[PDB]
């Protein structure tokens, strides 16, 4: 429960210390995409692919799981109150359940229309339909994994969240060849072996484990409002795929190559953000306010650090890295076009992004929507339009356009964050 340092230490040791393991474990997550695509290697049930964005469906909600679970408990055990934590737990673990439920009764019901408006059947479908009904078999564990994550986040106990990572990444590196040889199952046993290992990690988390509408309220305020959140970004990659391949068809080629690089770039801030909840959590309950504006500051200040960092360095790179991963030059001339103009609004993402963290830590979800609408909507769409159609720039105009909003919401968050009487009001209402 403790966290050593969490109310009298450096907020930088602090920080660092839950940030790191959470990095490490996010650094494992990629593993099973080489392990697998490694044993892949020993065009029918390539359909697989087009089922892996309900997976992605899937880990938000329960990301929203995790960070309503978060919030919640973090709060409880800063007013020192376990007794809001167990009923948070069981809460929390109810919600999990009737997510299950509704998800995979609808998911079943709805599943051809589904399957339809995601890809075209002329050669794939009944295996799309297969994967499809196995995808939905995962999740009430998907539910479970999240309701861990944020359980253990909560507390601010994140080793054990890393140690789970290792062992299922360990697990499904076995587990792979094993499927493959050893039983002759093939794709579908690359999935097994994933599924097995995510169970791994829940069976980790409850052995580590072992030793009123109001709260229903505020946990799915707070969860809803982290969906919410997935949801808004998902949007702003559309709308910018729209735009891009509607002007030049090699722009979304470029995109399609930069963009697994422009995440990684972001990872470290979002492992940041992971313990800001936690420190703002904890302190908030603790009526200490200073101290969670500090801690806001404080991630600010290494998150826009590293990421800088690596934003530049992707700028020294590009030009001479994206020549060869394509043949088509104004492919990889875009690319770098893109990285060059854009890579520093990354580090800028930080202030906005981080900031929608605290308001979530602090149950005030409205101002967390807010900032990403601002980020990825409310300001980018016209300005992009009007530099990237109305006046005559076309994918610049995109460039600029898009990154607009990144400032804005920047400077809303350097307004927001502060001392006030409002904020110092929540709190005490709270408490
Ligand atoms: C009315 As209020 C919760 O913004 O102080
Ligand atoms: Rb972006």
């Amino acid at each position: 429960f403790t966290v050593a340092g969490m109310f009298d230490g450096s907020l930088y040791k602090l920080l660092l210390r839950m940030a790191l393991p959470m990095f490490v474990g996010m650094l494992t997550q990629v593993t099973y995409a080489i392990a697998d695509i490694f044993w892949l290697s020993h065009g029918i049930i390539a359909g697989v692919g087009l089922v892996f964005p309900v997976g992605m469906g899937l880990f938000a909600i329960a990301n929203g799981i995790q960070i309503g679970m978060g919030s919640l408990l973090s709060r409880a055990i800063g007013m020192q109150r376990l007794d809001r934590a167990q009923r948070i737990l069981s809460v929390g673990i109810i919600i999990a359940l009737f997510f299950a439920i509704v998800i995979t009764v609808l998911g079943y019901v709805y599943a051809q229309p589904l399957l339809r408006s995601l890809g075209a059947t002329k050669s794939i479908i009944g295996y799309a339909t297969e994967f499809y009904y196995y995808s939905l078999l995962t999740v009430f564990s998907i539910m479970l994994i999240g309701v861990m994550m944020g359980l253990f986040q909560g507390a601010g106990k994140i080793m054990v969240i890393m140690k789970a990572s290792l062992l299922g990444a360990l697990v499904n590196i076995m587990l792979d060849p094993i499927m493959i040889f050893v039983f002759d199952f093939g794709v579908k046993g690359v999935a097994l072996a994933s599924f097995l290992a995510q169970l791994s990690m829940v069976a980790y988390f409850i052995y580590t484990l072992m030793g009123s509408w109001k709260i229903y309220r505020e946990f799915l305020s707070v969860g809803m409002a982290q969906m919410l959140m997935q949801l808004i970004i998902a949007v702003g990659i559309v709308i910018y795929n729209f735009f891009i391949v509607r002007l030049d068809v090699n722009a979304m080629a470029a995109f399609t190559l930069t963009g697994r690089i422009d995440y990684f770039i972001i990872t470290p801030m979002l492992a940041i953000a992971t313990a800001l909840l936690t420190v703002v959590g904890q302190n908030w309950g603790h009526g200490n306010v200073t101290r969670t504006l500090n801690a806001y500051w404080a991630a600010v200040a290494l998150a826009f650090s590293i990421v800088l960092v690596l934003a530049v360095m992707h700028i020294v790179l590009a030009p001479w890295m994206y020549p060869l991963f394509t043949r088509v030059v104004a492919v990889s001339d875009y690319a770098v076009l893109q990285t060059r103009i854009m890579a520093l609004a990354l580090p800028f993402v930080a202030i906005s992004l981080l900031a929608s963290e605290y308001y979530q830590a602090i149950g005030k979800p409205w101002y967390s929507v807010l900032l990403t609408l601002m980020r990825h909507v409310f300001i980018s769409v016209p300005v992009v339009y009007l530099l990237a159609i109305v006046l005559e720039m076309r994918i610049t105009g995109v460039y600029f356009g898009a990154m607009s909003g990144t400032f804005v919401a920047a400077l809303l968050a350097w307004r927001l964050l502060r001392l006030s009487p409002r904020l110092l009001r929540w709190n005490q209402e709270a408490v």
